[PDB]
RNA sequence: GCUGUAAGUAAGCUUUGAUCCAGAGAUUUCCGAAUGGGGAAACCCAGCAUGAGUUAUGUCAUGUUAUCGAUAUGUGAAUACAUAGCAUAUCAGAAGGCACACCCGGAGAACUGAAACAUCUUAGUACCCGGAGGAAGAGAAAGAAAAUUCGAUUCCCUUAGUAGCGGCGAGCGAAAUGGGAAGAGCCCAAACCAACAAGCUUGCUUGUUGGGGUUGUAGGACACUCUAUACGGAGUUACAAAGGACGACAUUAGACGAAUCAUCUGGAAAGAUGAAUCAAAGAAGGUAAUAAUCCUGUAGUCGAAAAUGUUGUCUCUCUUGAGUGGAUCCUGAGUACGACGGAGCACGUGAAAUUCCGUCGGAAUCUGGGAGGACCAUCUCCUAAGGCUAAAUACUCUCUAGUGACCGAUAGUGAACCAGUACCGUGAGGGAAAGGUGAAAAGCACCCCGGAAGGGGAGUGAAAUAGAACCUGAAACCGUGUGCUUACAAGUAGUCAGAGCCCGUUAAUGGGUGAUGGCGUGCCUUUUGUAGAAUGAACCGGCGAGUUACGAUUUGAUGCAAGGUUA
RNA sequence: AGGGUAGCGGAGAAAUUCCAAUCGAACCUGGAGAUAGCUGGUUCUCUCCGAAAUAGCUUUAGGGCUAGCCUCAAGUGAUGA
RNA sequence: GACAAUGGUAGGAGAGCGUUCUAAGGGCGUUGAAGCAUGAUCGUAAGGACAUGUGGAGCGCUUAGAAGUGAGAAUGCCGGUGUGAGUCGCGAAAGACGGGUGAGAAUCCCGUCCACCGAUUGACUAAGGUUUCCAGAGGAAGGCUCGUCCGCUCUGGGUUAGUCGGGUCCUAAGCUGAGGCCGACAGGCGUAGGCGAUGGAUAACAGGUUGAUAUUCCUGUACCACCUAUAAUCGUUUUAAUC
RNA sequence: UAGAUAGAAAAUAGGUGCCCGUACCGCAAACCGACACAGGUAGUCAAGAUGAGAAUUCUAAGGUGAGCGAGCGAACUCUCG
RNA sequence: AGACUCGGUGAAAUCAUAGUACCUGUGAAGAUGCAGGUUACCCGCGACAGGACGGAAAGACCCCGUGGAGCUUUACUGUAG
């Protein structure tokens, strides 16, 4: 439900990080961002590429700070914990 | 965002709202009841009309073409009449399929039990056939019963394994009174009238509609008195007559949907540590490890353009309802009943009622007839010989939502995976084995040997002795090395004693080996008794056999007590 | 080569021979987990007690029933040896 | 503290252990669960703890309840592994040499010789099987050995008809069979007609050609039916030409 | 012949001509036989010398060398003289 | 030709564990496994075949079963016709 905006990655590899995202998925339920870089190999003795995780992602648009993303009224539209600003 | 499983590449689509979800609609090749003919199922061959293309034939496109019946036609003649037949047209008719379930009907067995068996039982089960339903069957008293009588049917309990049937053996087995679920009663036939009809006896009667009328405490007709009036009404489309308008509710896609931060460990936290929050939501599952506060979600609330289904009110239809009197008529005929053979009723021919079947005989008409377990009498009750009928009930191929002191890959569906498959058989038919990498494919770039395969290295990853025949990885079985020991030795193979050599524990009367001596004929089963030359086991892993309901009986406990107890 | 007859049956120069490698009555499914007085098999330890192989009847003698002989819990109460 | 008993099958009575699950309570667990393996340990027994290694996520304990509750033996079912055994066999048969290939050849290709069948181990078609056919690669398993090869795998590619066998022609045996006769239902019989060839009738030959097709392709030469176009014969539509 | 129907077409030119099957083995390695199995598997052609002859012996046409072999040359079994 | 040695490939019915003598005796009354004596260094390979009451086939003979089928008849009871 997301399409390149600002998460804080926040239980996975490394985390207090932020980043954009790619690709959302909707079967797999994983997500594309900057904060894990695969070592592919091809025929390089490496590629680093981007990688995927399951959403364990929140946003933040206002507080800085990771809320529960919240859809609220129809004005639909996204209307998050402190401020109500787009998604 | 998408182009399924199923990767991958390339081409492309998509806020001008894809894909996806739900409802309607359009298409819907061929076989198959198969239906124009034929046919080895999925092929072939035609016909007629119309219409494509040819100069023209060949060739094609669409439509149409079976049988049966049941209506309307014409036509029919073996015989003149005119029927049998014949050609044509109409029908949303039927045929078939199925859920091996549940129901009714036709036909209809044997093993077995009886300690054998023929009566009998199993059983009126199975399978077969047929029909219909979503439920069916039954059904509104020619009952039950014996009183302060009740007044369709069906199912559950109970009466009762009682009364009874029975080579009186096996065994079988009610019904009623009573307590409950659901509760519904109605139309014909007939005598009477009108109409039309052939015989018109110019007598009226039969033939067809409409009325008319539906019963036991007798009723209707017929005669008479009032109600109603084309309606005051009851209507009730689930019987009772068969048609149609218009609101509410549920279903088939969905949406909203409160709440948390940090330190340590970690590859990774959802854990420990602390301090905080929501609760009509602490159900559940997933999230790199065990989460109410990360996601999906739940409690609750909202929501349907269209379609369906059920319900409601006006339309809508359609309808007279009682009473008396009973002069005269009517109350279902080759029926009821009897005998003869049989079946079925719990009931085997028994004294055997009551009900059905076949042959044959053969009643009555309300001062009538049937029953009340042979049969007659009195008493009591009911009125066949015509028909319809919701619910209560039985089952679940299937769907929705849920659940489990249910299974968790030799279990459970046979089937967790590409299974009624491979396979076997001519064929009916029978029938397999086979789940798991990791969190994520990050699925081993690169070097080296090698023809390859395979491997050693280097790297991805926490771990690759997790590297695809990939979690864990036992035992059999096979090896490699090694401490001790073994080449004058008679061995169910061990145990007891014990020197030598070596080693050091879940640290105690230690452990490994064992020159030598004493002693000693496997295990179960079955057996008068077995080393047994009587049987079975090749080894190891798994699997795998006194269970459950109902009832009787006793034992122990527990509660009550001349009372106890519920279905 | 194409066809027929099908099991309570058929065909048989007849032997109880053939009927999809089988025939003193084929084959598959269902009744059906048929029946068996017969054989075989019956899963984890200890403690206490402890037999019989006889009588009778049995279309019975390798089965059964009753009495014997055992065990357990009550009762009797010195009756037993 | 004394006294006495304590072998035991069928079998009777009693107390007991552990597994799976449930309910409740209380606890353990990445600072490594379960299981597995090793061990010189506890208990009278069935059995249970502990330490260590491997293992990579759930488990114990007390009380009680319900059980698909325990397996050495069924000529038991399934699975795996041996024993026999590197033992019998390797499915009639005459091959040898050279040269190539290849990583590697008694077995593969090439040739020369030799031997064998020859009313045939030859040539052609039917039934039948279903792509085995041909080219190019490959050798994991199949081939009863080896294999650089195949009828095995992978990729690609191959079957041409107016006259041929057959259908648009016929029919027996037999099968089906409108109406119809019969039967408890099913269905059974059977006329009309219809299907059904191994038979009857039916218009074609020779050569060439590909790694793989041949009366099918081309090359030449022929035939039957049919339509269209054209004219030398007909003359009531009779009869005559004519169907 | 009943019947159709005005009234042909000699030989000429030109064209039109459907479906199925067709590859391969087919006394075999490919069919039935569970096997790349010493079995069966209808039919057509079937040459040469010798011979009555499709018999027999040896050869054409053409096809094959049989899907384990090398040693030694004992028992024993089998096949032949 | 097989067997036998070397190379290649590589099964099976069976199988309680085994380091598997003989005699005379005992014994379920015919012993590798027991008692008493006797002889025998450990391990092979090729041959024979007395024993392993050897294997294969839950004995085809005999008997039992209140087992079953087929068949006969002046056995019973019934029946089609
Ligand atoms: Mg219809
Ligand atoms: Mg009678
Ligand atoms: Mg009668
Ligand atoms: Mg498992
Ligand atoms: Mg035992
Ligand atoms: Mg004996
Ligand atoms: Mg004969
Ligand atoms: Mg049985
Ligand atoms: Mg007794
Ligand atoms: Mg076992
Ligand atoms: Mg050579
Ligand atoms: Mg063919
Ligand atoms: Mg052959
Ligand atoms: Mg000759
Ligand atoms: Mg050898
Ligand atoms: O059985
Ligand atoms: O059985
Ligand atoms: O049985």
């Amino acid at each position: 439900i997301k399409k390149g905006d600002n998460v804080k990655v926040i239980a996975g590899k490394d985390k207090g990080k932020e980043g954009k995202v790619i690709a959302t998925l909707p079967k797999k339920d994983r997500v594309v961002v900057e904060g894990v870089n695969i070592m592919k190999k091809h025929q390089g003795g490496i590629l680093e590429t981007e990688a995927a995780i399951h959403v364990s992602n929140v946003q933040l648009l206002d507080p800085k700070t990771n809320e529960p993303t919240r859809v609220g009224y129809k004005f639909v539209r996204i209307a998050k914990k402190s401020g109500e600003e787009i998604k």
